[PDB]
């Protein structure tokens, strides 16, 4: 029996081609999978290949919450510790935030989305540590799920980084995976710490996954990317209402890539939704903008469909 559930597989196809006409799209995926087993519920790509498998992306802000979640596993860092967060250079390359951010917490920087936060984080840890971590994750690691033209991912030998490639690479860019990648590395935030190998078929309980992040450590990361999607941070369009919806957004260049991926309830997941618009031409550009609403619709829609309840009052 397959996995997919069709009236999750429905909804994802009608706000998917919704959003693409609106924003006057080339292309689009969404991913849709259960947070706790990692079934791939529904997987809807506008027409030509799948490109949730095929086309590997830059992942951008979605990778910040790894980063955070590696530094307070091994504690490299706490929730108390404030970051100076001004912009910096290294040698002529610079490192910026969206605004001069002086000082941030931990909250701050999942928060703010910082650049600077998240690359600082980073560097307290070798190149070679956080090229096994991104392997770990699954990037550069093929998924076979029996697909043409499936992309490995691009992640390049730690012996070959410059260290502002490293910076570089904590917030998203300079390492590639599909969105079905993005969405699997999810798993190990939404099942408390336990990365899960995704499937097409039915399973009757959890496979066995592997650990990355202490589950101490993955539920203190979902609970600060709530903020990421309550005002003051850069996620309030992926909102949904009577959820706390933990996630993150983000925009590359290759013309645009706009992506909103998420997890709901955020202390208990069921469900994670990922979805990404290729080339934007109208009404915005930036993942929060043009990712958001059909996220939002999506994940409010799967809870429904799939009857989990309201954690507080509908506004």
């Amino acid at each position: 029996a397959l996995s997919l559930d069709q009236r999750i597989q429905t909804l994802a196809y009608e706000e998917l081609n919704k959003a693409v006409e609106y924003h006057q799209a080339k292309a689009g995926t969404v991913v849709v999978l259960d947070a706790r087993t990692g079934e791939i519920l529904a997987l809807a790509n506008t027409p030509g290949r799948n490109r949730a498998v095929t086309d590997m992306i830059e992942p951008g802000s979605a990778i910040k919450p790894f980063v955070i979640a590696k530094a307070l596993d091994a504690g490299k860092t706490d929730l108390n510790e404030r970051l100076n967060t001004q912009p910096y250079k290294i040698g002529p390359s610079p490192v910026r935030d969206t605004h001069v951010y002086p000082s941030l917490d931990v909250r701050g920087i999942m928060q703010k989305s910082s650049n600077v936060g998240t690359s600082k984080l980073s560097a307290r840890f070798g190149a070679e540590e956080m090229y096994d971590f991104y392997h770990e994750l699954g990037i550069g690691v093929r998924m076979h799920s029996g697909f043409p033209g499936e992309t490995a991912g691009l992640l390049r030998n730690w012996r070959r980084w410059r260290p502002i490639e490293q910076a570089t690479m904590s917030f998203g860019y300079g390492l590639q995976l599909s969105l079905l990648q993005l969405a699997r590395a999810y798993t190990a935030l939404t099942h408390d710490g336990v990365l899960l190998p995704l499937s097409f078929e039915k399973q009757a309980v959890a496979p066995q996954g592997k650990r990355i992040f202490k589950e101490s450590t993955a539920r203190e990361v979902r609970n600060l990317m709530v903020s990421v999607t309550e005002p003051g941070g850069t996620g309030t369009a992926g909102a949904v209402d009577g959820f706390d919806v933990g996630a993150k957004t983000g925009t590359a260049r290759k013309k645009h890539v706009a992506t909103f991926i998420g997890f709901a309830p955020a202390k208990n997941p069921r469900v994670i939704v990922a979805v990404t618009i290729d080339e934007p031409t109208a009404h915005g550009y930036y993942g929060g903008v043009v990712a958001g609403p059909p996220f939002k619709k999506i994940m409010g829609g799967s809870l429904n469909i799939l009857g989990i309840s309201p954690t507080k009052p509908l506004t």
